[PDB]
């Protein structure tokens, strides 16, 4: 039947001082086509592209997206890397060059066998209004807010089929 | 050859005002054994468990971990959920009840066919000190800091085999 509150807490330790400045900096997802991914995460979800890195020998690129004001992006190349890679809660999209012109290639979202990774989640002030806009923009849904058991919570899909939860922290609780 | 900087930025739209309060709140990973996972994320990496949710009908639990001072966590149940779910850069661990008793079961880390999700990444002040401690603790490495060509960057594995990048934002002005 899963862990009790007490038993779970007993598996938690205090934060060692060696970790006192650590931060959760990135989640990395592989994307078939950066052109579509960048459009979606910026235009649909309102993120900013804060940093792009290219690796000519290994034939890939990295794109870092985050909810930052673009005015806060350092102007100078090396400070920009340091500022971008020290932001909390970035999404790192990896583009293996060539995948966008490979009809036999696609990435797996982790929600069908074999499962692992499930989703990223965006907290929003208003799930319904967010998702009305998503519908208007042609976004694909796994779960509309009012579908299924858990009313008020939605899951959309990015261009690769990655699941993105859309949740309002303040309506969570006052539910089921 | 992937996108040029200029071409990539061309694909980026400014944020619609409706998204201006959005934030990247969680990354969800399924975990075979929440006891081991809680031990790893708290004692090894120095995260804090900020909320736990049990769903006896669906036979699963959720554990939200973050780099948050436990002394900031609200005492009242509703206020705690609203606070936890509004924190940036959380890790959501999903425990499907009974996986820890099933020798035939394991989750997939996204780093082999079928690929998708790659890793989460922790920004640390010093990759070499951090990794020295991980080694004293018997952490399983995927890439030690000096192995391979990307010197000064590391990968470890959590108890499910998910990869976790260890990066130093202030040295990383040498890579790209
Ligand atoms: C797949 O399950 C989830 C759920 C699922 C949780 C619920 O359905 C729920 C019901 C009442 C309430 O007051 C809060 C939540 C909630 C958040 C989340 O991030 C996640 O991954
Ligand atoms: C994709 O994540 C990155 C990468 C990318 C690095 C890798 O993908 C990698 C994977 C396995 C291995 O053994 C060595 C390297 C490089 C720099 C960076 O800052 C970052 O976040
Ligand atoms: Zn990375
Ligand atoms: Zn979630």
């Amino acid at each position: 039947g899963g862990l009790t509150d007490e038993a779970a807490l007993s598996c938690c330790s205090d934060a060692d001082p060696s970790t006192k400045d650590f931060l959760l900096q990135q989640t990395m997802l592989r994307v078939k086509d950066p052109k579509k991914s960048l459009d979606f995460y910026t235009r649909v979800l309102g993120m900013t592209l804060i940093q792009k890195c290219d690796f000519p020998i290994m034939k890939f690129s990295l794109y870092f997206l985050a909810y930052e004001d673009k005015n806060d992006i350092p102007k100078e190349k090396d400070e920009k890397i340091a500022w971008a890679l020290s932001r909390k809660a970035t999404l790192e999209l990896t583009h293996n060059w060539g995948t966008e012109d490979d009809e036999t290639q696609s990435y797996h979202n982790g929600n069908s066998d074999p499962r692992g990774f499930g989703h990223i989640g965006i907290a929003v002030p208003d799930v319904y209004s967010a998702c009305k806009r998503f519908e208007e923009l042609g976004v694909k849904f796994v779960k509309k807010p009012d579908d299924g058991k858990m009313k008020g919570l939605a899951f959309i899909q990015d261009p690769d089929g990655y699941w993105i939860e859309i949740l309002n922290p303040n309506k969570m609780a006052t539910l089921m």
